[PDB]
């Protein structure tokens, strides 16, 4: 699909490319290596809403890992 393969991963991907200002990445790429930080994590968590939080991104720093986490 549009840069990913499930609706949960697409929802993450969309907000990741909106906050970072670029779309030069895939589902296994570390957020903080793509240019993320605490302030960018706040912006994603606010845009996604529940269940996502800032600390979940530090625990799960990829689209793949966050989709696995949030599905529980």
């Amino acid at each position: 699909g549009p840069g990913s393969r499930t609706p949960v991963e697409l929802r993450l991907t969309e907000i990741f490319r909106d906050v970072l200002g670029h779309d030069a990445f895939g589902v296994l790429d570390d957020f903080f290596e793509l240019g993320g930080d605490s302030f960018k994590a706040i912006r994603i968590a606010a845009k996604y809403g529940p269940p996502l939080e800032v600390t979940d991104i530090y625990d799960h720093p990829t689209i793949e890992a966050l989709a696995a986490h949030l599905a529980r």
